[PDB]
């Protein structure tokens, strides 16, 4: 009833049901959602409504095997696509994407790079790229950092992290690792400061994606094959 209409509003893939349709109990929820919808009559909403919840579509919760935290949707038109970090296809990368990019080929020099910043074959591969805000109004960052997709966001990663033990989360910078905190010994839990060129620890050199797949291997699961 509230969740057949919430799935048929966003497109959301009915195999995340059990993990996001017990925040539909929760009467923030619903106070989430008349914001988002007050928020697309009067302003320009990135991304698209159909792109909002378009991570749920390439994989389903049981195949997830590494998560990537985002903060801030892209506010430019044409960049953002629901994925953290993410880009269009055909859109150059820009800076923080391109030390992403950079650390992968550190990492993997036999990895085949394409040039281009979309990241839609990881996820479907099962990286799970989530930012913790959801949408933002055109032009300006962090403007709907307070209406509360944190709360549902955040969640839904407690859910799938309960019922999925051995995940490898991966938190970049200071917002990423204050918001997840998952069980050290449960889960293979990687650290390091954010990919922005700005930061004083130069991002190329971070080893998370080798890290991950030996992570993986002693646990019998198939490596990610990191190029794109």
């Amino acid at each position: 009833l509230d969740w057949t209409t919430f799935r048929r509003v966003f497109l959301i893939d009915d195999a995340w049901r059990p993990l996001m349709e017990p925040e539909l109990a929760n009467p923030l929820t619903a106070h989430l959602l008349a914001e988002y919808n007050r928020r697309c009559q009067t302003e320009e909403v990135l991304p698209p409504r159909e792109d909002v919840f378009s991570w749920t579509r390439y994989c389903t919760p049981d195949e997830v095997r590494v998560v990537i935290i985002g903060q801030d949707p892209y506010h430019h038109p044409g960049q953002a696509h629901g994925l953290a970090f993410s880009v269009r296809a055909n859109v150059p990368p820009p800076p923080s994407l391109r030390n992403v990019l950079a650390a992968v080929k550190n990492c993997y020099p036999e990895a085949r790079m394409s040039g281009h910043g979309c990241l839609e074959k990881w996820a479907r591969d099962g990286v799970l790229l989530l930012n913790t805000t959801l949408t933002v109004k055109r032009g300006a960052a962090a403007s709907h950092s307070r209406i509360g997709w944190d709360r549902f966001v955040g969640g839904v990663i407690r859910r799938l992290a309960a019922r999925r033990p051995g995940l490898v989360f991966m938190l970049w910078g200071t917002h990423a690792q204050n918001a997840i905190r998952p069980d050290p010994r449960v889960h293979c839990v990687l650290k390091f400061s954010h990919p922005s060129p700005l930061s004083k620890v130069p991002f190329g050199t971070c080893q998370h994606f080798l890290v991950a797949n030996r992570y993986l291997e002693t646990r019998s699961i198939s490596p990610i094959d990191w190029s794109v």
